[PDB]
């Protein structure tokens, strides 16, 4: 038990708003997730054979996420607003890969629906960060190819 840190930090917080609405032709790969008190969930890492990416283009000619998440592919519409990327409905189809980085698409779908709050920095190197009404989040790096 050494003593408190002290205070060494007075700055505004990360991320900015004028940028998600440069969320449209842009691609991420999710490689954490925090709960709202702090629990750092359970992700596939790339080194697990199905890694949970995004892609927003208007890759169907409109405005359509598409991604992998958890081991079933998944899209739908999106907006923006607020400083946030707002979807429509979404989902995918329930193929099977018997796994813990597999099953999590249903969590991950229920992450979709709760975007109020969202962090963004265009400032490489960029990492986007949505954060859920309870408090969670999610970490993602960019990734342009």
């Amino acid at each position: 038990i050494p003593k408190h840190p002290d205070s060494e930090a007075v700055a505004p917080d990360p991320f900015n708003p004028a940028a998600t609405q440069l969320l449209d032709d842009t691609s991420w790969v999710l490689s954490a997730w925090k709960q709202a008190d702090g629990t750092a969930r359970a992700v596939p890492s790339a080194d697990q054979g199905a890694p949970i990416t995004l892609t927003l283009s208007t890759s169907t000619g409109q405005r359509h996420a598409s991604g992998f998440s958890g081991c079933n592919r998944y899209m739908g519409s999106y907006a923006l607003k607020d400083g946030k990327l707002s979807f429509g409905t979404l989902g995918g189809t329930r193929m099977a890969c018997m796994t813990p980085g597999g099953q999590i698409e249903g969590a991950y779908l229920n992450a979709l629906t709760h975007i109020d709050r969202t962090g963004v920095q265009m400032r490489a190197p960029q990492q986007m960060q949505l954060v859920l009404d309870n408090g969670d989040t999610l970490t993602f790096d960019r990734s342009t190819r």
